């Protein structure tokens, strides 16, 4: 046979690109999955992610509460902890022993996989009450923010999108849900002939919450091993460059 | 479901929840947590998913 | 000197063997041990192992609530656990919470030591009233089961023998007890002449009992640093040969 | 064939005597089991049983404090029972909260199967520190205390053996050791020739232990289902007579 890495003659290197070329182009078609992460970042450093995965669109929304820290088998102060909600639904309203919850977020990143078509993504950033713009009747249900995610990049590809803000002020208290669409560039709508695939798709979104202890656990062994995007906070950014690689 | 969610819990009997966190850790990524058992009994030995006769088998999605 | 490993006079060679030999030997005299475990195997992955190490003749004898899982310094469900016990030993006769105790053996693995005459070996198999075989009217008290036992090997020398039971059905609820004596392949009755000594046996014969948390660790902590025999799930043998070996 | 209940060739009738006749006699042999029951009677109305079966011989042997009720899953005492327990082992030696521990046997009752010999009977009932007779340089290690055992009689037949003392007197702190010998009618010695297995029976001995609510739990969970005898405290036999009966 020829020598490795001197002819038009290396099969085995010409799979191996078309297998990571296939992997970057199936997760784009619409038979393949959007994805998208909700990141909240605690005063211990530890960090909770929510992912969904699903084909077709997919969103996470949560309440104020469901976002806030919570320490499995270990304390919550959770009687305290109520008396703080109640405290931050209406000033004054509750009997905390605090004034500053630790297990309010100081920050959220959101990302969504490099499927996602940037320009579909919405975003409800309620208050503590589930209000997206102080009261509903002036609502708009969500905005779309889209043109704010950057691009997580690594060898020149879009490995996926980031939408980073902060909440580092005591005001800063949330409820949170988005969504976006998976890239489409046919005239088929998949909610035509296929609407109720689309129906079922909701149904077969797979979920996956947990609490990792810090950033460098969250890099190390839920971004990395699954091969997801992600920026950490000193602006570096993970993935794994696919488009006509080996 | 998540993983987690189909986990056995009994409710208003102790989980041993802070040791099934750490399993959680290292059923998500090998030897990511420092539990106290190889095999948590909390995991499903088997799943039964039933359809009533309404639904159409050929439509069926897993 | 010679050279060595060119010659007669490797007495360090020589030396080595007849140390592994004289280890091997002495273990199969009437000076040395003859030992038994029971290893009891729990749905947590957990094993349970007794061990007992005498002279002339070896038994362990539980009950079965001794071989029930039991978690040091853990909750155990004590009282839910007493319950089930009541169901066990008479259908319907508790009021426990739970259909299956995950605390029951699933499986049984008796090994003895390779010191121990097989056809010497005796067990009884009880129900979980301690009854051997149903009514103790109709019971003989043992069952000669060293036919079953599997020589465990290791570069062709057997190193222990192993019976081993699966108890995977919910009526697999049992007590135990076995025993072997040591080979004696003379005519010198060890209970004749002997016989205050191996009474003095039966209150010199050293136990142990500890719960490992997986196969593994006894493999890795219990087994291989004591040079004692197993039989791990996958079929592998462990032991150390030494007859006529360096 | 002929009809049933009217001749000599009803054989379906002598096999069912042949078969109850063959479970009474083999227990008799030297191939069946002896055993032993030690009930210790507490005034919660609880009943405490230890049970051995052996070949040969067979005993029970417990301290004082392992004869005290203990409520698995329950609260008992626990601190407050070791200063009892050091008040019991010397006057005045322990700080308890109580005069009379509730968890003192007031009661024991030692039943033998109808295999054992009554002649080889030996009770050690010892003093709180497990001395048999008040100091050890006079004691004797043992009573034979068989001509004090009443026959339980079911339709004629022996289905046991028991001695019953009660132990009401505040100063009635005891240990207790028994112990039989399977009946040998023979001149054949089971500690001749066959001395090792012998040997091998003190390690295949099962034991038993349970604590039971109430006597009507005892004769309707324990004693009833496996054929055992007993004699409850109205005087009543419990057993099955076996021998050339259908
Ligand atoms: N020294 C170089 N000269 C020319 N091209 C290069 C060099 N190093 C890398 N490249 C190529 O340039 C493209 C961009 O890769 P690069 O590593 O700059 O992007 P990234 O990892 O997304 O961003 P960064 O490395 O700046 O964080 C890829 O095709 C890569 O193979
Ligand atoms: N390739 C070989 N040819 C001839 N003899 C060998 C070879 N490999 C090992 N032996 C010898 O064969 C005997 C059996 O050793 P072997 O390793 O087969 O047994 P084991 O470890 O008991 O069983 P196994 O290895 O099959 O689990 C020993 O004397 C060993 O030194
Ligand atoms: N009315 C009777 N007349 C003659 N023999 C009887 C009668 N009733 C029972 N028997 C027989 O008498 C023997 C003794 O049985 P019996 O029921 O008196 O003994 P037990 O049950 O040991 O004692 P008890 O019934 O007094 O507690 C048995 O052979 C039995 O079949
Ligand atoms: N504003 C607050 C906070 C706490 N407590 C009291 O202090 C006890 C413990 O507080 P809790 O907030 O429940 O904290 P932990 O028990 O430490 O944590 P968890 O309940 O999460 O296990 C409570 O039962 C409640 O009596 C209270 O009165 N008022
Ligand atoms: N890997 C593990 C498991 C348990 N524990 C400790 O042992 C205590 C009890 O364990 P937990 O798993 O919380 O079990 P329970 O309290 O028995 O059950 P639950 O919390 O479900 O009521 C915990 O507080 C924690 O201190 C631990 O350090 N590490
Ligand atoms: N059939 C059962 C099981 C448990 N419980 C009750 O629930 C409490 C806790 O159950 P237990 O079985 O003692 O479990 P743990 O306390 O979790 O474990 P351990 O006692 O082994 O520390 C008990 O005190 C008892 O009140 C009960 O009524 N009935
Ligand atoms: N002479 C005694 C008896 C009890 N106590 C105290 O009271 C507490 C509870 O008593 P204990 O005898 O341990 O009873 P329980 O806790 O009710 O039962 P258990 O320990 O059997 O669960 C103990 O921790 C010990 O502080 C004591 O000082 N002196
Ligand atoms: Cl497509
Ligand atoms: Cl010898
Ligand atoms: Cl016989
Ligand atoms: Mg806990
Ligand atoms: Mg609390
Ligand atoms: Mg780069
Ligand atoms: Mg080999
Ligand atoms: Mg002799
Ligand atoms: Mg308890
Ligand atoms: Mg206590
Ligand atoms: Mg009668």
């Amino acid at each position: 046979a020829d020598v490795a890495g001197t002819s038009n003659r290396d099969f085995r290197g010409r799979e191996q690109r078309l297998f990571n070329s296939e992997q970057y182009n199936y997760n784009n078609s619409l038979n393949g999955e959007v994805s998208v992460w909700v990141y909240a970042y605690y005063s211990d450093g530890s960090v909770l992610v929510i992912n969904k995965n699903s084909q077709y669109k997919v969103g996470i929304s949560e309440t104020f509460k469901a976002l806030k820290e919570y320490r499995e088998g270990q304390h919550n102060d959770s009687y305290d902890e109520y008396e703080v909600n109640q405290s931050i639904y209406y000033p004054n309203g509750g009997d905390a022993r605090k004034f500053h919850s630790n297990a309010k977020p100081r920050a959220i990143q959101i990302i969504f996989s490099p499927s996602v078509n940037v320009r579909t993504i919405k975003m409800a950033k309620g208050n503590a009450v589930s209000v997206p713009d102080e009261y509903l009747q002036r609502s708009h249900p969500w905005e779309a923010t889209g043109i704010k995610y950057r691009k997580i990049k690594r060898d020149g590809e879009i490995v996926g999108y980031s939408h980073y803000f902060e909440l580092p002020h005591e005001y800063n208290s949330i409820s949170l849900a988005v969504s976006g669409v998976h890239k489409n560039p046919s005239s088929y709508n998949v909610g035509g002939h296929n609407v109720m695939d689309v129906f079922q798709s909701c149904d077969l979104a797979l979920r996956f919450c947990n609490r990792y202890w810090a950033e460098l656990e969250l890099v190390n062994h839920y971004i990395s091993p699954n091969a997801y995007p992600y920026l950490d906070i000193n602006n570096h950014s993970y993935g794994v460059a696919l488009s006509n690689r080996q």
